[PDB]
DNA sequence: TAAATTCGGATTAGGAAT
DNA sequence: ATTCCTAATCCGAATTTA
């Protein structure tokens, strides 16, 4: 049984100890092609020991990206990267709530105590809870502080729904754009593209944390001094390529393969707003990409660099309420889809 | 009818006391 | 090996807005 590390540090995080240098990888594990799977850490029982025997036993790294941002996000990856003088983009974000929302001391009580976020999620907390949480708080105003019963339903579902102090006796969940900058991205990088409000925070939620995913994808900057060709599995809003962008390392091809369509949208939009030089190639399903599609795109371009990507977790997320079956789950069942198009690119990359 | 709103517990792990 | 607590958690779906 994979038991998690405790800290969440993976092998090693800026500013913190316990930098391991070194790994022993198995040699059915190496490159090429360089590969980055993702998904979430707190799983059903036996999940990560399916993932692992599936990706070629590789230990998965547990980081926390609390490390790296003000909001804790607890993930798994499994890769084949060497781990040795990584880096992080500059500069990194705020690290605490004080830092990252600057408005946030007039409203915050000090009964809570919380500098750090939980995990931005998909769905947002309720209209309706920021009123019960005033409520609550209103026959207390002239008093120093409220008892301890009314501060601890407050305390809880302020740290059960991600609430942050907006106004008196106001606890708002995040907006769009703090989630974006908290994650990593540009500001705006999800607004246009045909993306409704209710569909930038879905996209978001399930997206990387810029700043962990490019602390690991940093040693490839000396490896590719010409670029790299990738292939992007499960794209989304397209965290892999705005971490390889912040690396400045150059992008000569993306082969994004991303069912919804307006994050094909933002992924386009983003493309063009940075001026990339390379080449961009949508496609929608995964299920319908075939194995010669992949060699074909193989042989026209050099064969894949890296592929990176991050299946579902709808079946593996403690907040599902209905279809929290694991990985057979019929979207984190795409997983095998991921291990299907990796084994074409390794066929090529490395032989047999 | 796209968009927005609301509410709906269980599964893990760990600590600490039997 | 049990019991008992705190604690985090890339969510679905039914319904109403507009
Ligand atoms: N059948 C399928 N084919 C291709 N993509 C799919 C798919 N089913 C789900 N997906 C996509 O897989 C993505 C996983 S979310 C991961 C996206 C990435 N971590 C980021 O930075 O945004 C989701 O955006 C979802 O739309």
């Amino acid at each position: 049984p994979i038991r998690l590390p405790n800290p969440m540090i993976g092998f090693g995080v800026p500013n913190e100890p316990g930098l391991i240098t070194h790994r022993s990888l198995p040699e059915l594990a190496r490159g090429p092609p360089f590969f980055y799977y993702e998904n979430v850490a707190l799983t059903p029982k036996g999940v990560w020991e399916t993932i692992s025997r599936h990706l070629f036993e590789i230990p998965p790294e547990f980081v926390d990206s609390k490390y790296f941002c003000v909001a804790a996000r607890k993930r798994g990856y499994i890769h084949n990267l060497p781990i040795n003088n990584r880096f992080q983009i500059q500069p990194p974000p705020k690290y605490t709530i004080h830092d990252a929302f600057p408005l946030s001391k007039r409203w915050w009580p000090e009964w809570d105590k919380r500098t750090k976020l939980n995990c931005i999620l998909t769905c947002t907390g309720s209209a309706q809870l920021t009123n019960r949480i005033r409520v609550a708080l209103e026959p207390y105003n002239e008093e120093p502080e409220p008892p301890k019963h009314v501060q601890r339903y407050v305390i809880d579902q302020c740290k059960k729904w991600n609430l942050v102090w907006v106004g008196k006796n106001k606890a708002a969940p995040l907006e769009p754009d703090e989630m974006e900058s908290i994650l990593g991205f540009p500001k705006n990088h999800t607004r246009g593209g045909g993306m409704s409000r209710t569909e930038r925070f879905k996209s978001l939620g399930n997206s990387f944390q810029v700043d962990t995913v490019a602390y690991h994808l940093s040693v490839l900057k000396p490896i590719f001094p010409h670029g790299i060709n990738v292939l992007s599995l499960f794209t989304g809003i397209g965290g892999g390529e705005v971490a390889l962008h912040r690396l400045q390392i150059k992008m000569k091809l993306v082969v994004s393969v991303e069912i919804s369509k307006v994050n094909r949208n933002i992924l386009k939009d983003f493309w063009e707003q940075t001026n990339q030089t390379g080449e961009l190639i949508e496609f929608s399903d995964i299920q319908h990409l075939t194995n010669d599609t992949i060699e074909g795109l193989m042989e026209k371009y050099g064969g894949f660099d890296l592929v990176i990507g991050g299946s579902p977790c709808n079946n593996l997320a403690g907040g599902n309420r209905v279809s929290r079956v694991g990985l057979e789950g019929d979207q984190s069942s795409l997983f095998f889809e991921y291990c299907r198009i990796l084994e074409v690119v390794r066929a090529r990359m490395r032989g047999s």
